[PDB]
């Protein structure tokens, strides 16, 4: 096997990885970026994007990522198609083992993301990008003054339902259990919106099917209750599956400090904000952010990571 | 006078103000944005921008800001051309006095920036955007393998000279004093680059003139020493005036916690990262960031501020 050394190595080809690559390349660091299996990241799984600032019309997730790829290669970023399966971050240089070889580096930017999970239903698969969504902040404004359904039982699902009730005419929260596995302040606000307004609760229901026409989702078929096969039918314009994200950090367990699988960074207002618990290793994007989860915040921390990496590499 | 109330008010029309406006508008908050005197912010004072991610070619600062304005107005952001001169943030709703009236709001996003200072020389005025720059991270890659001059004596100037020595063939640091008003770790690294390389020091010199041709800067004329009018002439491709920034926060003194004029935010990885010392008041952009100072990091915190504001306005 081969062993390639780089001063700076970037893991991930989503908005955080690519912005860190254009800032590192314009700092004359000659960055090497490893793409992972999902070349272009999570945005290649969506259709229209209208909250990337400065792109009012006609943008899709694939088109933004094609442009980001162009930007990085313009500044001669070395892009390798490989995926990392093992890491040693306790010796110098850091050693990373991929499928096509070994990589060592003096500084590392981890931008591996936190991918959305779906239900696995064929009717859900059918309507992705045309009515089924996994991000309410992203797509909730398309369903303004319309009926919407959210499915899930954790913190994310109550958060998405709560955000959506200020946009949609009504929100239908669907869950298998007879209660939510969410935060105290979230369930207080939820029950206030249930009693004095917008959110219709649907506990002890499971999602059987996503129905729709040629243009998209028009309904959702539910079933069960506490002992009976009741079956409900709901007229809805969009479904927001909110069952959780999977931070891509199993490879870092026992190496870096994690917080529910998310990489813990230093943060703060005094610099070196993207540094993880190991000096020389930095993180950017959704892998270190479980609150905002946007392409613009991922590009912002990607930039911070490249400048923190440059300052580290120069003894500051 | 008029007194207009808004649920959410945004101050500033730079990248942070406009991104907070598109995220607030797509959250159905109907944001009101007040532009300030400098409509479009600091980026309207520069020429080519090639580190806004996903825009590899043909972008200028004015064009990005024209597009951001379009994006905000597409989502019906109410834009007011006015400037705030007095503020009361200790009573509810917050009261802000402008030149064309009074404004009250339930949540406030401050995105007023930190403007760069120049020397005030007519020859410097002449070459702005074509050889004279105030941001080395921004424009340093255009002067790769070329000679460059930085003028200033504080932390910023030593930081800019240090960053530039990895790009430029040589860096000429110019200062009036016989020493730098900078950090301990910065001056150690500076003196290492002075002795073993790239940085040529020019203490007890002042800048008399910026010379150049039709395409841009080709030189710099210096004068003085400790008792003598020596006059040096330097062949250089770019001048980086690094004498400091002015956070636009005089209006907030005694109201919010400041740190060398920069608004202190909560930061962190657990949400509500842009909140200042007052609940309901948030900050984004260069006004709260003295480390990275980029349009992409300003747009990223603009987004965080709008989502923090939305969560605040909804009792979370
Ligand atoms: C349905 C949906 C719609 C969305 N719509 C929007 C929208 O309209 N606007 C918006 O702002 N945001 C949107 N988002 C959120 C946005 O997709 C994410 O915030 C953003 O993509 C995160 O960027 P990232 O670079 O952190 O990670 P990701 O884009 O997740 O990319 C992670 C990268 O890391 C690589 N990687 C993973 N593991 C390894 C490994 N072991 N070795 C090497 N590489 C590895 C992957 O292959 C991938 O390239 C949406 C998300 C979803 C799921
Ligand atoms: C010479 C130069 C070149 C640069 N080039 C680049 C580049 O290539 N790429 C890059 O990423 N970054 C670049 N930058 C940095 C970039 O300009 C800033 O990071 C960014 O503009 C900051 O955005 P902001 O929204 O925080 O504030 P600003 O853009 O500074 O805008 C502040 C806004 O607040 C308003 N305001 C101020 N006071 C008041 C008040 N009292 N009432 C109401 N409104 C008020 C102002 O009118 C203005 O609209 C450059 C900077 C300079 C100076």
């Amino acid at each position: 096997g081969t062993t390639k050394h780089s001063k700076l190595l970037i893991l991930g080809s989503g908005p955080a990885g690519y912005t860190a690559a254009v800032y590192a390349a314009r700092a004359n660091l000659q960055p090497v970026l490893i793409t992972g299996m999902e070349k272009g990241g999570q945005l290649t799984t969506t259709t229209e994007v209208e909250n990337w600032p400065g792109d009012p019309n006609d943008l899709t997730g694939p088109l933004l990522m094609e442009r980001m790829h162009e930007h990085a290669t313009k500044f001669e970023t070395e892009i390798i198609f490989d995926h990392i399966n093992k890491v040693d971050l306790q010796n110098r240089p850091f050693r990373l083992n991929g499928d096509n070889g070994e990589y060592t580096c003096d500084a590392l930017i981890i931008a591996t993301g936190a991918s959305a999970r779906y239900l696995g239903l064929p009717s859900e698969e059918a309507f992705k990008g045309r009515g089924v969504s996994a991000c309410a902040t992203c797509d909730g404004f398309f369903y303004r003054n319309q009926k919407v359904a959210v499915i899930g039982g954790g913190n994310t699902a109550v958060e998405e339902a709560l955000y959506l009730s200020n946009i949609a005419s009504e929100v239908h929260l669907i869950h298998r259990r007879d209660g939510f596995r969410a935060e105290k302040i979230l369930i207080k606000r939820l029950m206030d919106k249930v009693e004095n307004g917008n959110i219709i609760l649907h506990t002890n229901r499971t999602l059987e099917e996503v129905t729709g026409d040629q243009m998209g989702v028009t309904g959702v078929r539910l079933r069960d209750t506490q002992n009976s096969d009741n079956i409900e039918s709901l007229d809805v314009a969009g479904l927001f599956v909110a069952i959780g994200h999977s931070p891509n950090t199993a490879i870092f367990e026992g190496q870096l400090e994690l917080e529910n699988g998310y990489i813990k960074v230093q943060s703060g207002i005094h610099g070196n904000a993207t540094q993880t618990s190991i000096p020389g290793v930095f993180a950017a994007g959704d892998v270190m952010d479980h609150i905002y989860r946007q392409a613009i915040t991922s590009a912002g921390t990607g930039c911070m990571a490249a400048l923190d990496a440059e300052r580290y590499l120069d003894g500051l």
